[PDB]
């Protein structure tokens, strides 16, 4: 009890911080700048909730580490700015729980106070069973009449490995005959689908944790943007709640996810809905032409017929599973003018087949409409396509970037000029030269290897 600390508050370094991770089992860590302003301000409630717990006989330790002197401890937790306080339960480092909640010393306390004991609630009875059970979307509850056993050991063990889901366990016989269980076992209850799924075989932490693993999730999951990070090879389906025989199609959508569980997530989004648009315009799709489907990887695919049995949305995962589907790239309906104007216009299908062309010199405008330098660039452009609109092996292009996507290539900011020469290579050169007629011209007829 004579290590490194400041009014109850441990001063880690990276030569001791592991060895406070193992010594300490709840272990806040801040990690502060001397010069940050908010680092200074916390500094003294940080130390006020230090001797409070201190005051209880708590044995949450809080730590801190300066970020200038150790700098490499914070490169090795993604730290983005000050003050940054992780929470480390039993010295894991692969899941810290970061506190983003007041920072008076009574907030923090009452934070740590909800997340620190063991990961298992004991319950009594079948009022704190249920309520177990009804608290979160997935609990577990282990029923074990000799809590001692391994049994129970490498349940426990299995509950403090797992933060994201409520542990619960019980040696009250009346629980058991409530949930129909007349031996020791583990139930994985949840608000979906079967609803309740029971374990079976040597009661191990990696066979429970495996378990788990494999019974959360829903068969298929409604989407919402918040739900997004965490669900994120997906399949999506897009369908509406007007749609006839919606409950049908969704059924035909989960048989077909019965098939696929831990290798592809099925995903069902509500099109009609006001707030399914980012992603239904992501992937370049409106409600009118949904119902649609979906599947990603970032590359992504789609299907062939548009029907929504199981045997096709089935064996179409399984065309893309080996080939036999190719990616599905955004691009507009090529306009039969598209070559008979002075500049061509591109879109995603014919680009690669024309700016590539071994025997065209191709010199591409990749642009946006709302881009007012892309609306200056515009009659200079048109100019340079008639100049040079009997050419032999010059072409002058330009393709919407926004609605069309290309593998060879990509472009994010606009206006973009590039030339393709006429090789078999495949070779590009960027035009960062004077946007100008005359430079246009110079650069050009120069091969390319006079300009930019």
């Amino acid at each position: 009890d004579a290590p490194e600390e400041e009014d109850h508050v441990l001063v880690l370094r990276k030569s001791n911080f592991a060895e406070a991770l193992a010594a300490h089992k709840y272990l806040l860590v801040e990690f502060y700048a001397p010069w940050c302003g908010h680092c200074k301000a916390l500094a003294p409630e940080y130390a006020k909730a230090a001797g409070k717990l201190k005051a209880e006989g708590s044995e949450i330790r809080l730590a801190k580490v300066d970020a200038t002197e150790e700098s490499d401890l914070a490169q090795q937790y993604g730290v983005r700015g000050y003050p940054t306080i992780k929470f480390f339960r039993n010295g894991d480092t692969a899941s810290p729980k970061e506190y983003t909640a007041g920072r008076e010393a009574d907030d923090i306390v009452n934070w740590l106070k909800k997340r620190t004991g063991p990961a298992a609630t004991t319950l009594p009875d079948g009022a704190a069973a249920e309520s177990l059970v009804e608290s979160s979307e997935v609990a577990v509850i282990g029923f074990f009449k000799d809590v001692e056993s391994d049994s129970a050991k490498q349940f426990l063990q299995a509950a403090e490995a797992i933060d994201d889901i409520p542990f619960g366990i019980t040696s009250n016989s009346d629980v058991f005959s409530k949930y129909q269980l007349d031996k020791d076992g583990v139930v994985l209850f949840k608000k979906f689908d079967e609803g309740r799924n029971n374990f079976e075989g040597e009661v191990t932490k990696e066979n429970l944790l495996d378990f788990i693993k494999h019974n959360q999730l829903p068969l298929v999951i409604e989407f919402t943007e918040q739900t997004a990070p965490k669900i994120f090879t997906h399949i999506l389906l897009f369908l509406p709640k007007s749609v006839s025989d919606y409950d049908g199609k969704l059924s035909n959508f989960k048989t077909a996810a019965e098939s696929f569980k831990g290798k592809i997530l099925f995903i069902f989004i509500d099109s009609d809905h006001t707030d399914n648009q980012r992603i239904l315009e992501f992937f370049g799709l409106k409600k009118e032409e949904c119902p649609a489907v979906r599947l990603i990887t970032m590359t992504k695919y789609k299907p062939e017929s548009e029907e929504l049995t199981a045997e096709r949305i089935t064996e179409f995962c399984h065309r893309f599973l080996e080939g036999k589907i190719k990616p599905h790239l955004m691009s507009q309906e090529l306009p039969e003018d598209w070559d008979k104007q002075p500049v061509k216009v591109l879109v995603g299908k014919n680009f690669e087949d024309v700016a590539f062309d071994e025997k065209k010199n191709v010199f591409v405008e990749f642009y946006a409409p709302w881009c007012g330098h892309c609306k200056q660039l515009a009659p200079i452009w048109d100019k340079l396509g008639e100049t040079y609109k009997d050419h032999e092996n010059i072409v002058i292009a330009k393709m919407d970037s926004t609605a069309n996507e290309v593998e060879a290539v990509k472009v994010h900011s606009f206006p973009t000029l590039k030339f393709f020469p006429a090789s078999a290579d495949r070779t590009v050169i960027d035009y960062n030269g004077e946007r100008t007629l005359d430079g246009f011209k110079k650069f050009l007829e120069s091969g390319g290897q006079d300009g930019a």
